């Protein structure tokens, strides 16, 4: 199995102990860590943060404890955006430019292979994208020439239908890509007026619960289009979504009138880390969706969908059961890295529970 895990380059700023560097990551704990993100500047693969090149070598060194552990960049993400990316892939040039570009960027940093996080391809740029992903996977396979071990080609792919139809040829991308993280924790937001699960393994039945919006449904079509199994590695959230409820309703469909308020650490409305979400539960009330499989949990006026330990292990036994590739983790450091507000004394208790399900069987 792989176990593919997020590194955010922008959790060193939390405050107090919501930071996060990458010395903080366990070196046996994932199969592969990927940091996030590189940027495109001149069209070419860049530094995103003003320190990044100090912390691509602390996540490098991590090899020294575990020369199998292998890292990734991924380029991309939602601040880089949409149209940047569609600018680079849809000409030749400025796409040749890039690809160029990534293996040297890579070897000097240490890093054994590229991330694409295009957040997200419209329906003008699936054709771009495919071209991007053959012709970026081309350029790996020459650069092995060399002598070194050909760099990894992944990408993270959203897991909603009507994004994945809109975007992605599924089948010709996965023949070139070294695995393909399915982006299965976003099927709900406070766009929605209600609570609801982000993450549910399956549909709610007691909702009109759009038959699409949950991880098998995902799973299921990635592979009817064609995604191998043995390259699809489902992704699995650390972090909760927070609402705020419009009424004393606390159940299925009660309304909300926005996101729920900033955690202390994370400091963005609608979403908290796992630590976070450890503190949060104490004087909570907690609930699980039976049918869906995932939990939520209510305080005063806020209401957390999130997952747990029980709901992680479940979703690796899934994917098992499905014979996929493995997991990806979004993101250490949204888990309780430290260890130390989950009751448990137990560093990154989501992705080892996580793991040990994987290495069971
Ligand atoms: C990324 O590159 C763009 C385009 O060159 C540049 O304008 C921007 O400052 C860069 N962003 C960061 C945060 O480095």
């Amino acid at each position: 199995y792989k176990l593919i895990c997020y590194y955010t380059s922008w959790s060193q700023y939390r405050e107090g102990d919501g930071s996060c560097f990458p010395d903080a990551i366990d070196p046996f704990l994932c199969t592969h860590v990927i940091y996030s993100f590189a940027n495109i500047s001149n069209n070419e693969i860049d530094t995103w943060e003003w320190n990044d090149v100090t912390l691509y070598d602390t996540l490098n060194t991590l090899k020294n404890r575990n020369p199998k552990l292998k890292t990734l960049l991924s380029v991309g993400g939602w601040n880089f955006g949409s149209q940047r990316f569609s600018k680079i892939a849809s000409k030749t040039q400025s796409r040749r430019t890039f690809i160029k570009s990534v293996p040297p960027f890579l070897r000097t940093h240490g890093f054994d292979g590229l991330d694409l996080a295009w957040l997200y391809p419209g329906w003008r740029d699936k054709r771009h994208l495919t071209t991007l992903v053959k012709e970026m996977k081309a350029e790996f396979v020459r650069e092995a020439q060399a002598g070194t071990e050909q760099l990894l080609l992944s990408a993270a792919v959203p897991a909603g239908k009507i994004a994945i139809d809109r975007g992605y040829d599924i089948a010709q991308i996965s023949r070139h890509l070294d695995f393909i993280s399915l982006l299965t924790y976003d099927f709900h937001g406070a766009w929605r007026q209600t609570v609801g699960h982000h993450s549910p393994l399956f549909r709610g039945q007691e909702d009109a619960s759009s038959r699409f919006s949950n991880a098998d449904y995902a799973v299921s079509y990635m592979l009817r289009l064609g995604a191998p199994a043995n390259k699809l590695v489902m992704g699995i959230p650390t972090f909760g979504k927070s609402y705020t409820l419009a009424s004393s309703k606390t159940d299925v469909g009660a309304p909300i009138s926005g996101p729920g308020i900033p955690g202390q650490f994370t400091k963005e409305k609608g979403i908290l880390a796992y630590y976070e979400i450890c503190d949060f539960l104490h004087g909570a009330t907690t609930h699980r969706f039976r049918d869906q499989q995932v939990p939520y949990a209510t305080k005063g006026n806020q209401w957390v969908a999130y997952d747990d330990q029980e709901s992680v292990k479940n979703k690796a036994r899934y994917l098992k059961n499905r014979q996929l590739a493995g997991a990806m983790v979004w993101a250490l450091d949204l888990d309780d890295f430290r260890g130390t507000f989950c009751g448990q004394n137990l560093a990154f208790p989501l992705t080892n529970a996580i793991k040990d399900v994987l290495a069971g069987v």
